[PDB]
């Protein structure tokens, strides 16, 4: 009785999901990747599965054939279909659910192509509009029903923010808040200054030698995940020169007067596999490979009070790649309970 | 009638002040460096004056003798006195004011040693307590009198924050606010993880491969510069891997309801050599070599409103090295009007 | 009286050539850029001309129209023709010579399209086969004749290597040699690990956090520039995490017994605007903005001798972007003597 | 039955040796660390043992007392004696051998102080002159006898170079050769440009934004390890912006005519735990955590031939921290056979 996963797009997230699923399969969870769909040569995909500059070397023998990646002598078929309804992984490989990572299928309407191939459910690894559910595991996975065939995982930043916001909202109420995520550079940024698809003047700039402000949607979209905070949050990002590892700061007005210790005790109550409480004075390197969606840092909590007014700053780390990945894998497991 | 400057400590800031003063001397301002005091070999100091990895090569011939740096054939004496009262630069070189950059003289009581050597006034390049004035040029230099012999320039971060806070306070009122400065790594951080003087667990970590949270004093000390905001601000920093170039975010509750455009127009009114208005979608690299203390970025201004509550985010860039340096040089010029 | 230049492809090199030509135009040189051809929106191109993370801010007012870049109120037409024979810059703008920077026209046969548009000569900013001349200014520009309509500048690395090799060959003879260039990352490298066009396993890897070995052609192609060394050199590169600034090491067997001092004096004899002699203990940052093709470093010269055998290591810095650019601009000036 | 180790100096290498020894202890090896001597607060040392920005988080519970580090509930005494003869770890903790990592004891005469404390043998983690043996495990450990009480491990670079040189010398003969190691920055380099202890103009420069040439001793000292190559090698380094991971290139004249394939097969014959053969197109990140002293890369081997002359370039990766550490640990194990 294994949940069988097809990965559409073997990019950074897809590969890490492959690694994560194999690790959980070793710890007896009933889940496996059975097939991949990607237009890149399998040899190149195998090599990128094996060697990662951020996440280390995969501790398994990895090779390839003409049409597969091989891991510890087991074949994983790599199809090369630009159109999802033509991937035969349901009948050939037993795919139940698809992790949709390509960027080309980021809406309810587009990803229905997988359902035409006999796929039961699709989890899109990106925000995908508001005519489907956006799920942050540990916050709102219980809103999923048998009828939810296409689901968004939101963004990496939504999965960092929502657990912290959820705890604050339940314990104190949030009236209004603004986020800044100090964030690792990502693969679509430019290595040196040059024209970028879309024409954005900041996306065009050398990523590993600049602090670069960037627009985000995770705070304005919080209402998709926690409806009672719809329209109460906003934010942005600063892209900085680390290759992975990010931190989300939230400054809030709460419905109640608090102390920093009180805030921190409240976060500790919501500790779970998706929401870690990390008091050991860590830096971004220490966060790489963490499996929680959001790693709350009580050492950075600050309450600033003047007269009757109070501002509350709460800070969560995340591995913008692996935290997000592991949140998605938990959501894929949750699909089997539907 | 030149203001003659002695520099105590030819560290990064001292050297950049030397460069800045020479540049202003070329543009006819009546100011010059006449002498330096530093325990390092002059040859090494000359080389670091000439070549800088962040600020480029100084466009002048630079060499040294046993006891001097030579710039374009002119000698600048390098004394090597661990005790300031023994530096003979007043009688030998005509020093009026001292730029105190060593870290060993960061109080009113310690820097009085310069006054024992016949120095008229001392500007300390760091926060130096509250029994002397902390001056951010363009904000409170007019509080200086003839009696102010020892003065603090505050920190680099205070000089980024105070012009923006000053404008907001005059136009709207600030009730409470919290800062985060996303900040370049500095010379006292560790290149690789290892023990650091003091034992701080975060200061110990590799600086160019981590986002590292850091305590700051610039927001809590704002009352020294703008007394009516005493106790109303707090903040911290995130040290990230750029060698220079920083940005200060302030989230405020204002005494009045506003729009982002209204906030930005208000900042534009206070534009000056110390406070630049920069709407051209810049990144940190573009800020290197800027001469303003604070470079307001209207593209990052955000007003988040929910019900009757409003949070206002305002963002200022700064060259944490050169912005600070140039603010200090303006303050040294102001000393001649006392 | 002015040599008028059209730039095809306004990429990093094209933009730097624009800057370099404007700087030389300010110093009296009879040369100007009159038009550009590029498919990118002019506004984006103008912004990247103005702001560069490596080379600083261009000290001119820069804006754009729908079809031009504007610099200090002067219009520079941006055409958007995918086929070079359709660019009307000869009749409209008086283009004499084209700097060909697109990558799409890197052969004698392809770049002839410019000649069909009435262009007198084309300099290709890349190695372009062996049925045309490859010119490294200061080494073999005097092989050009009136009949040379299409010319290669070689690569950035050829321009760093050839001056040094030339001096060694004339003074001592080279019998055999091998190069390693420790080289800045470039715009076609990946920011994070992922599939790359071509499938190269190393080109796929995160560029700013790895030392990455890379195949080069500059040593094996030296026979195009210095025919007597055809087949005597080979080499490779190590790509490292600096955004610009590179160094070329050559290990040689020379036809004569030498000392390090003798080698260094020999290089000093060939000093010129294209070949600088730099004894001041510089590092890569100091090399950024240098205008020579090759900056010889006598502090790194080593001769290792055992019995009758001798190995000679000679080292030249270069700004892999701007050194190359300025070499090309000197070659465009040389075209006017044909 | 266990070889008991005392570590003098719990710096980057000492801590990694602690990790390595604990890992080998888990795999049955009869070796353990029993005590440390270091002047730093144990709490700080414990934190740096646990969290490393390069080598990841140590997978053990780590805490401290006033005088110990605690790992998985087991106490490791931290003494704080500036003089080695006063450390009581022989009688208190059963120390057999000392790993000497402080820098203060880098000669035969100085480290004899440990022998006065009842220590059987000392391995110094650095080159330590020529009146003691310099041992590179897998090359010359069999020259050790019962009389060798104080031993040098050489440098990190000697351990990368010697295995490769050894194989070349045995199979082909080396007549002369020159090394360049493209090398990670180290803890004694400057984060930003400033004066450095010793006055070196290059050591003074910002390490994570420059290629910096650096003098080395590993090639000139090869005669200590392989006497027949005394005086036949020389070399230097280029420090580049990676925090760990290095590569050593050797260009040689061999006593015999060869092909690249022949060279690579010859290296494969000497493969061992100290000397790995790595054909999988790796980059420096993939080398982090490797346990071999030298990781030969056959993809970079080049033979350049012209007439009767031949240059042979061979390339070995190394984790300049952990490769060196693991070599030292193999040598400490070898001490038990004496």
């Amino acid at each position: 009785m294994t949940v069988k996963i097809g990965i559409n797009g073997f990019g950074r997230i897809g590969r890490l999901a492959f690694r994560r699923i194999m690790d959980l399969g070793e710890k007896s969870k009933d889940i496996e990747v059975v097939a991949i769909n990607d237009l890149t040569t399998p040899a190149l995909l195998a090599h990128l599965l094996k060697y990662d500059s951020t996440h280390g070397t995969f501790d398994h023998e990895v090779s390839s054939t003409e049409d597969s990646i091989v891991v510890d002598g087991k074949k994983y078929r790599v199809y090369a279909e630009p159109q999802a309804q033509n991937i035969p992984w349901v009948k050939n490989d037993g795919v139940d659910f698809v992790l949709e990572c390509t960027g080309f299928y980021t809406s309810k309407a587009k990803s229905q192509a997988h359902l035409d191939a006999g796929v039961k459910r699709v989890l899109i690894s990106a925000p995908a509009g508001n005519d489907l559910k956006t799920i942050v595991y540990s916050v709102n996975q219980d809103t999923l029903t048998a009828d939810d065939k296409i689901v968004s995982a939101g963004s990496c930043t939504t999965n960092s923010l929502a657990p912290m916001v959820n705890a604050l909202q339940k314990e104190f109420g949030i009236e209004v808040g603004t986020m800044t995520t100090i964030h690792a550079y990502t693969s679509t940024q430019m290595i040196l200054d040059g024209p970028v698809r879309g024409g954005n003047l900041r996306a065009a700039r050398a990523a590993a030698i600049n602090i670069i402000p960037h627009s985000t949607g995770a705070a304005k979209a919080i209402g998709l995940v926690i409806p009672e905070l719809n329209g109460k949050l906003n934010g942005h990002a600063q892209r900085v020169p680390v290759p992975d590892g990010s931190v989300t700061e939230l400054v809030s007005i709460l419905g109640k007067n608090v102390t920093a210790d009180e805030v921190n005790e409240a976060m500790k109550k919501y500790e779970s596999p998706s929401f870690e409480y990390e008091p050991n004075n860590v830096v971004s390197s220490d966060i790489l490979g963490r499996t929680a969606g959001s790693i709350f840092d009580p050492t950075q909590t600050m309450v600033t009070t003047a007269g009757d007014k109070q501002l509350v700053k709460t800070v969560a780390w995340y591995d913008n790649e692996y935290s997000f990945t592991c949140q998605m894998v938990r959501t894929l497991l949750h699909f089997a309970t539907l």
